[PDB]
């Protein structure tokens, strides 16, 4: 080696797989984590579609760009492991009531 980029291409092999990737996650997610923001578009004024097909434009790069900043962001996040959890197996018996 010699250069930076030799190395940096190293980690991008197997980073382009993950920004390109929190576009479909994220967006998976997103569908359930919608009901806990709560936040959603503006009411319907102008155009559907004017603003639908202009924030195309935005949201495209917006994908890989929050990923960025959200790599700070899970770096310091409360880890859930080891903790108390409870297994109500009942349940499988009681809605059957048989």
């Amino acid at each position: 080696g010699g250069s930076k980029e030799n190395e940096i291409s190293h980690h991008a092999k197997e980073i382009e797989r993950l920004q390109k990737e929190i576009e479909r996650h994220k967006q998976s997610i997103k569908k359930l984590k919608q009901s806990e923001q709560s936040n959603p578009p503006p009411n319907p004024e102008g155009t559907r579609q004017a603003r639908r097909n202009r924030r195309r434009r935005w949201r495209e790069r917006q994908r890989q760009k929050e990923n960025e900043i959200s790599h700070h962001a899970k770096e310091i996040e409360r880890l859930q492991k080891e903790i108390e959890r409870h297994k109500q197996s009942i349940k499988k018996l009681k809605q059957s009531e048989c």
